[PDB]
């Protein structure tokens, strides 16, 4: 299978997986069974933002949520990413619906990683604040379309703009990201991405998460609902 | 055949297909037949430094070439590079030698491209300082390697460190890159790169280019020597 | 007198000091008399966004303005800048009103200044997206305010919201900037603010202009209205 | 007095005020008695590279030193800044000489301040590579020097390159800069400064530091030697 570390903002409460009675932000480490997790107090139909940061120094997995006008929640969780993730990987955003729905519209995603060594700086840098039809510099999979509206929707959506059930897509950057080199002595990364997560229903479902992958990394079979895209089962 | 626009730096002049008598920069649009040249005091066996600078509101393609402790040289050509390329390109490093032959080492290499529209900004960057054996986020063209002292060799160097003549090389980032959309109001990209030219002889080939071409380009055929691996013919 | 290179958003025609007959976007070389203005289609109440960019290489001064939904404006003049400005400068937001009245309302200002160097790069780059009461990076001169709403207010408003007419106030970045160095091969800049000029009259003034000058420039006496807080008279 | 947040790279061993018995990196918080220290293999005539990294989500200040072909030194520490600093800092370095002397040379330094809110961006950045006779940018205290090589020479070096003993100087950015503002989800800063640090002696003295103060923070009286111009004594 797959290696994933995810960032989940998990709209739905499955609570024989061990989410929380309420909608929640979560570190994934290789499951579905986060590491770790903090009350969200999710806003349906409000455009809201998401950051995470990581460095090789510290070895510690950070999130921040939050909406204009409202607190923000925020997860820690100590990793070394360098023993659970290969040295070349794909960044990627994944989403789901179930029998519970909901948008899981992508407004905006930026990443930045560096690798410094002791001669110094490996860069990559990339910002979409606007989606076309054919983004060349993005890998589809699933149901994910870009270039409605400008945006990148990773679930299905018609054509009135309401969302499907049993949807699951994915986007990953085009491009492999080096987040080990052998001469590095600091290794960091930071993502942004902006959302609007949207339902006519009181329970939407299933939640975002930005992920970080093995490079070949694709939907396993049976990732709708609760799995998010990310994981083949609930182990 | 591919679609190229370069900045050549070309260390051998070969006056019938119009180089000037002496080592030179040149804007190739489409042709080897730089539309314009300046002269170049290319310095054996030292570190130079390369900045290529556009922008879709001026439609200037502009570069520059210095050592330590030199003056500059530099040149301009007034083109809109949306009449001449498509909207999704790759970027690249090529290099060849000849009958005349030097190495064409490249240190360091970075890129920047932004596209602010009237809603702002979608960039990708990328800056390389060390190269490793796989560096997945190359595509490596004809006798391109990487990792040989944290360098990337364009063109073949023996065990020895000495420099192959026939040869071609070139490297391109993995990821397309997108330099018009239809919402942009300023379009821009800048890119640097420093390279050690060395050669046992008096008068070293036959030269490097940054270049920007079709998703799908290759080395043509026959395009060793005067051609840079750029072009399939001098027309 | 000090010395001012502007980008203007003039929002009132005076047809006596070389105005056209309509709002307009203009570049003003050590005169509020435009070497070169282009016609702005000026929304009352609309967010807009201005970018500035120049280099050493091209020695082009251009400028673009949009909204959202709306075609873009663009200016260009050819100016060595290096010729014109001292070696360290300031660089700044002004407006006026006069007789007629607007908000003139900065909701972000960024800068980014590189000197590369045959050696290479020496920058500054600021990003505002929002302003404190007390905002001590910037010397704030006339009627200027910050922290209303977190917003720049760089002419007088009422408690109400409501734009007063005869007000005149600017914004400097407190850090002189450094545009040329001896030792620099490109020198180059890039500004972008967005702004909110709001009227309840159909003839809104006086402007807008971002603007470059000694380290010591103060608002001259008497630059109210058509002067845009840069220029003490309309030579 | 003020308030200093400091990484010291400490080139004498001073064992009664908690040195370790070698050349170490510290995290001060207040003291010149670090709070967490670690063996640094300092290299008399070898240009190193310093790098610190700071955020408020995980409150932990964390350095690392290195010179090319050698192995790193890092060390962490938890503290909350916010708890520490004022809103507003000056960012700086500082260096010292006592009976026993070293050169304090800066070739480069580098600064990136960036607060998000849940609007988002305020950035702050500055790189320097070379700095001139009259850096207008930099507020210069006690013995610092720019211009000499085109390097900070933070202590008093003779015309033939060779340090003075009983020397204090420091170098701070013009600029305030704003790390904590009530609307912010995540402050993040990273400080990067490369160093030659050459004594004729086998015992150089005393070291460099990088430091965050109050903003008119100056050299307290009696601060070279084993206090680097950032204490007035030993407590
Ligand atoms: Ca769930
Ligand atoms: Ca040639
Ligand atoms: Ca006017
Ligand atoms: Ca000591
Ligand atoms: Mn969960
Ligand atoms: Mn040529
Ligand atoms: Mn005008
Ligand atoms: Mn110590």
């Amino acid at each position: 299978a797959d290696t994933i570390v995810a960032v989940e903002l998990d709209t739905y409460p499955n609570t024989d997986i061990g989410d929380p009675s309420y909608p929640h932000i979560g570190i994934d480490i290789k499951s579905v069974r986060s590491k770790k997790t903090a009350k969200w107090n999710m806003q349906n139909g409000k455009v809201g933002t998401a950051h995470i940061i990581y460095n090789s120094v510290d070895k510690r997995l950070s999130a921040v949520v939050s909406y204009p006008n409202a607190d923000s929640a925020t997860v820690s969780y100590d990793v070394d990413l360098d023993n659970v993730l290969p040295e070349w990987v794909r960044v990627g955003l994944s989403a789901s619906t179930g029998l519970y729905k909901e948008t899981n519209t992508i407004l905006s995603w930026s990443f930045t990683s560096k690798l410094k060594s002791n001669s110094e700086t490996n860069a990559l840098h990339f910002m979409f604040n606007q989606f076309s039809k054919d983004q060349k510099d993005l890998i589809l999979q699933g149901d994910a379309t870009t270039g409605t509206d400008g945006n990148l929707e990773l679930t299905r959506v018609s054509s009135n703009g309401s969302p499907q059930g049993s949807s699951v897509g994915r986007a990953l950057f085009y491009a492999p990201v080096h987040i080990w080199e052998s001469s590095a002595v600091v290794a960091s990364f930071e993502a942004t991405f902006t959302f609007l997560i949207k339902s006519p229903d009181s329970h939407p479902a299933d939640g975002i998460a930005f992920f970080i992958s093995n490079i070949d990394s694709s939907i396993p079979s049976g990732s709708t609902g609760r799995l998010l895209g990310l994981f083949p089962d609930a182990n």
